[PDB]
């Protein structure tokens, strides 16, 4: 159904200049309930989903003479400020029908430069562009959010060069020496908006953005992530990861001095080495235990989905399960049992393998853990089928070739043809079996078809992935920089604020009311003509 | 500090010609010691590298 499509909607939607103008002055009302369910979001059904407001409708239309004819009705006058079912206004309408390409993203600018100067001349005391929707997303951290990345780096530099209208600038020009400039950003709702801040939104999508990874590229952002690196986070991120090392080397130490009786638990002596090792042991329990309870809060602080579980957050996944692990351990050590020693090496080899994590914050290290990591997920589960299908066929043919009153098995067939991968087949395993030109006939055709031809197409095709990653690699980089970055100054450890950047510097020292403001204006120095 | 940033540096630094002209011809001085700390070199703080001369804001 249609509900509420009244007669200014169509004229408005069927770009009838006339028709509005002529519905306007006879006293048709801005404020239509268009509720209809055609009306409503989800555009995959046929459906209208920017509407619910003919405001919305004259803005995203990319009309400006019927949004500047609303501004002074001559019977009832428009408001700005006005909110569809889910809280959207006019400037929510105009983010969310963005696509991020080139002229729509000129029109969508323009038109939103256009409809918030005008509200802000007709209204000053009302700040159209900080009003939230129901979600609490102000148009901005909307943008940011959902993925419209166009939108997303207009707002946050935009800037007028014009008297009672340079307050409402984000990006300002105070200073220049000759080519020098040295430009400001207020920056406000960035670090910090008390609920969702536009770093936390890019950073701890669902996945489902399609520009999670481009966002951090542009101008403000990016600064503003190199000088916290720059200014304290470097130095913790360093400190964890030698203190991360340290654990790592003491659980070693441990494991490798176990004992080497039979049904656990073991009692201390009256030497030296065995209190040693019950502080290994003790401290790495501790540590098993620290990063179990880090997994929980990872997940509780975010409750992602299946679909963006296993496909995001992989780190924190597989510290956990070394957690899992070593707390399975300590389990059974104290069960009565020997099959501690299993869940102790899992774990043991996942924390070394773990290792690679910290790569992050150096630049050349972390481009190439990130391209691992991308080229293991996208070739084991294609390469893995196409071998295991040839091996596990080839095996069962031999081994049900041969047989006699060693080999027998088809675990060992498998094995022995696995071995042809590493360059340890033997091509005469057997002896004295029947159809022995049958046997080389399958070896020769298995060492061909695996050996000769698929482990060099891996490689070929690892090389086109190769090249086809060295963008994506480098954005993903500093997306995890940006988590640690993030997660590191929401911790801290200590609850003090050093995430503030520059003070309350006195950017504009103006606002339609007669007073100053302070801004907490980031500075950056370009060089140009 | 920005010592000897005199008038005829101002006037050449923002391409007044008219304001250029008329310091010359009431004897504004070429040999000017713009030595001032900002205006020195030393890029790596806020700063001017090609100053200490007004011939060298000139050219
Ligand atoms: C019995 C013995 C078994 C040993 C098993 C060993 C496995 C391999 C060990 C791999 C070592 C590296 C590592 O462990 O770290 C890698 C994860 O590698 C894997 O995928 C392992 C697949 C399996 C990065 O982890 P991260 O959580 O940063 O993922 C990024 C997100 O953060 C971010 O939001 C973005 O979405 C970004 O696109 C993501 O990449």
């Amino acid at each position: 159904y249609y509900k509420g499509q009244t007669a200014l909607h169509i004229a408005i939607e069927r770009r009838n200049m006339t028709l509005v103008t002529l519905l306007v002055e006879n006293g048709a009302d801005v404020q239509a309930a268009a509720n209809g369910d055609f009306f409503k979001k989800t555009k995959g059904r046929p459906g209208f989903y920017f509407g619910e407001l003919p405001l919305s409708l004259a803005a995203c239309t990319n009309q400006l003479a019927i949004v500047k004819f609303l501004l002074q009705n001559s019977w009832q006058p428009a408001d700005i400020s006005a909110r569809d079912s889910v809280g959207n206004t006019v400037l929510h309408a105009l983010v969310e029908v963005a696509d991020n390409t080139v002229d729509n993203t000129k029109f969508v600018t323009s038109m939103y430069n256009e409809i918030l100067i005008l509200g802000a001349k007709l209204h000053p005391t009302l700040k159209l562009e900080e009003i939230t929707n129901r979600k609490g997303l102000t148009p901005l951290a909307l943008a940011a959010s959902s993925g419209k990345i166009g939108v997303l780096a207009y707002i946050l530099q935009r800037e007028i060069h014009e008297p009672e209208c340079r307050h409402l600038s984000r990006k300002f020009t105070e200073w220049a020496y000759g080519p020098v400039h040295s430009s400001l950003y207020d920056l406000s709702c960035i670090d910090t908006c008390e609920k969702n801040s536009v770093l936390e939104v890019i950073a701890y999508s669902s996945s489902e953005t399609p520009n999670r990874h481009d966002m951090l590229l542009v101008e403000p952002l990016n600064r503003l992530l190199q000088d916290k690196w720059d200014r304290f986070v470097k130095r913790i991120f360093y400190f964890n990861f030698f203190v991360y090392c340290l654990y790592m080397i003491i659980f070693t130490a441990a494991a490798y001095y176990r004992p080497v009786e039979g049904l656990p638990p073991y009692k201390l002596k009256n030497t030296v080495g065995d209190y040693f090792r019950v502080t290994g042991e003790i401290l790495s329990v501790s540590g098993g235990v620290y990063f179990f309870f880090r997994g929980i809060q990872y997940f509780l602080q975010r409750r992602p989905s299946l679909k963006s579980l296993f496909v995001d957050s992989y780190s924190e996944i597989l510290f956990f399960v070394q957690s899992l692990f070593m707390l399975v351990s300590v389990v059974l050590y104290f069960s009565q049992r020997k099959e501690y020693v299993a869940s102790m090496v899992f774990s043991l080899a996942m924390g070394w393998t773990n290792m690679l994590y910290y790569t992050r914050g150096f630049q050349q290290m972390g481009i190439y853990a990130v391209m691992i990591e991308k080229m293991i997920l996208r070739d084991l589960c294609r390469f893995m089928f196409v071998y295991l299908v040839f091996l596990f066929g080839f095996s069962t043919a031999v081994v049900t070739l041969i047989e006699d009153g060693s080999y027998n098995s088809l675990y060992s067939t498998c094995l022995e043809l696995f071995k042809f991968t590493i360059g340890m087949g033997d091509l005469e395993f057997t002896e004295n079996y029947d159809f022995k030109a049958v046997f080389i006939i399958l070896l020769l055709a298995y060492v061909i078809l695996t050996y000769i031809l698929l482990l060099n197409m891996l490689i070929a095709l690892m090389g086109e992935t190769v090249n086809k990653i060295a963008q994506e690699s480098k954005n993903i980089w500093k997306l995890q920089r940006a988590i640690t970055i993030l997660d590191t100054e929401k911790s801290f450890l200590k609850c003090m604020r050093k995430a503030f950047r520059s003070g309350k510097l006195l950017q504009v020292g103006f606002t339609p009311d007669g007073k100053d403001d302070y801004r907490w204006c980031f500075r950056v120095d370009e060089v140009n003509w």
